[PDB]
C-alpha cells in the first residue's frame, strides 16, 4: 500500500494529535490496503526546523507546522503571528476562508508544497514565573518563541528577550531557566507539563496558534487520481472535526492546569489587556512590507 508518514511535533491528546489520528482512522477505513497512515507524535521522527527537510525529500508525506514557523520559505504567513490582529477564532476563521486566505495554502508553490487545509489550535496565552498583568510585568524577562521574527518583535516591544526555541525543547528550556516564559494555547501548557515550571499564565488571547496542513506536490499530484480524491476529500473532513472540537479541547486543559493545583491562572480586565495590545500591536508596521498591506487590510475585514 500506498505509505503517508504524518509526523508533528505535539502530544496526542491535542488538536492536531486527534486530528492526525482521525485521519489515519478514516483513510485506512475508506482505502483499505491501499493506504496506510502512520502518525508520528511528539517530534519522535521529526522535530521543528528538520520537518520541511524530511518532507521535501520524501521522509514524511504530510506535515502541520504552525503558520508561525514558514517565514523562510514564504513571507505572507507571517500575517497570522501579529499580535491581536484578529478580534476573535471566527475572524482568523473568515480570513482562512476567504479568496485571499485559500491562495496562501499554495504559497509555497515553488518549494513543491501542496497547502491541504488549515487547522485550529487556539489563542496564546502568556505565562511566567511572575504575575504578568501589565506589559511593564514582562520587562527583562526571557521569553520562548516559535521560529518567528515577528514573535520576536513581539517580545522586543515589551522589553522583554525572546529566544528561538523547538517545540520539544520548551519545557527544559523553561526549567533551566535558559528562558523564565513564553505563550502556548493552553493544550500545548497541559500536555508538555508546563504548567509544572510556570506558576502564572494569563488568560490573554494575544495571537493565533495554527497550523497549515501540507504535503509534497510531488508526491501528491502523483497519487492515482481515484486515491487522491478520497485522500482529499477525507482530510476536509479531518479539518471540520479539528476546528469545531479545538476550543473544547483547550477549555478541558485549561480546567485539567486548574486541577493539577501548581499555578494561578490570571485574568487581564478590558483595560489590562488594551495595555499590552497598545504595546505589542504596533510591530505590524515592520513587516507590512513583507506580507502585504492590502492583505493585513483583508484581515481586518475579517474582524467583521
Ligand atoms: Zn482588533
Ligand atoms: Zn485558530
Ligand atoms: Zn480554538
Ligand atoms: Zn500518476
Amino acid at each position: 500500500p500506498i505509505v503517508i508518514k504524518f509526523s508533528h511535533v505535539v502530544a496526542e491528546h491535542t488538536p492536531k494529535g486527534q486530528g492526525a489520528l482521525l485521519f489515519k482512522k478514516l483513510v485506512e477505513e475508506r482505502l483499505p490496503g491501499k493506504v496506510k497512515v502512520e502518525v508520528y507524535p511528539n517530534s519522535s521522527l521529526f522535530g521543528d526546523g528538520k520537518e520541511m527537510e524530511a518532507l521535501l525529500l520524501g521522509d514524511v508525506q504530510i506535515i502541520a507546522p504552525s503558520l508561525a514557523k514558514f517565514e523562510q520559505y514564504t513571507k505572507k504567513l507571517q500575517i497570522f503571528d501579529l499580535p491581536f490582529l484578529f478580534d476573535n477564532i471566527q475572524a482568523v476563521d473568515r480570513f482562512q476562508q476567504s479568496p485571499q486566505g485559500k491562495e496562501l495554502l499554495t504559497s509555497m508553490q515553488d518549494k513543491g508544497i501542496t497547502g491541504l487545509g488549515y487547522w485550529h489550535n487556539g489563542m496564546k496565552q502568556l505565562s511566567a514565573n511572575k504575575p504578568l498583568r501589565e506589559p511593564k510585568d514582562a520587562r527583562g524577562l526571557k521569553f520562548r518563541v516559535q521560529a518567528s521574527k515577528v514573535l520576536e518583535e513581539q517580545f522586543k516591544a515589551v522589553r522583554a528577550n525572546p529566544r528561538k526555541m523547538s517545540f520539544a525543547e520548551v519545557y527544559q528550556g523553561l526549567q533551566t531557566g535558559v528562558v523564565n516564559g513564553t505563550e502556548n494555547p493552553w493544550s500545548n501548557i497541559y500536555s508538555q507539563k508546563m504548567h509544572e515550571v510556570q506558576k502564572y499564565i494569563t488568560e490573554s488571547d494575544h495571537g493565533v496558534l495554527d497550523y497549515m496542513v501540507i504535503t509534497n506536490t510531488k508526491f501528491w499530484n502523483g497519487l492515482p487520481e481515484d486515491v487522491r480524491g478520497v485522500l482529499a476529500k477525507t482530510m476536509d473532513e479531518v479539518t471540520v472535526e479539528v476546528n469545531k472540537q479545538a476550543e473544547a479541547l483547550n477549555q478541558g486543559d485549561k480546567q485539567r492546569i486548574v486541577e493539577a493545583k501548581t499555578s494561578e491562572i490570571i485574568e487581564l480586565t478590558p483595560e489590562q489587556r488594551a495595555e499590552w495590545r497598545k504595546a505589542m500591536q504596533p510591530v505590524w508596521k515592520k513587516f507590512e512590507g513583507e506580507i502585504g498591506a492590502d492583505l493585513i487590510k483583508a484581515a481586518e475585514a475579517a474582524n467583521q
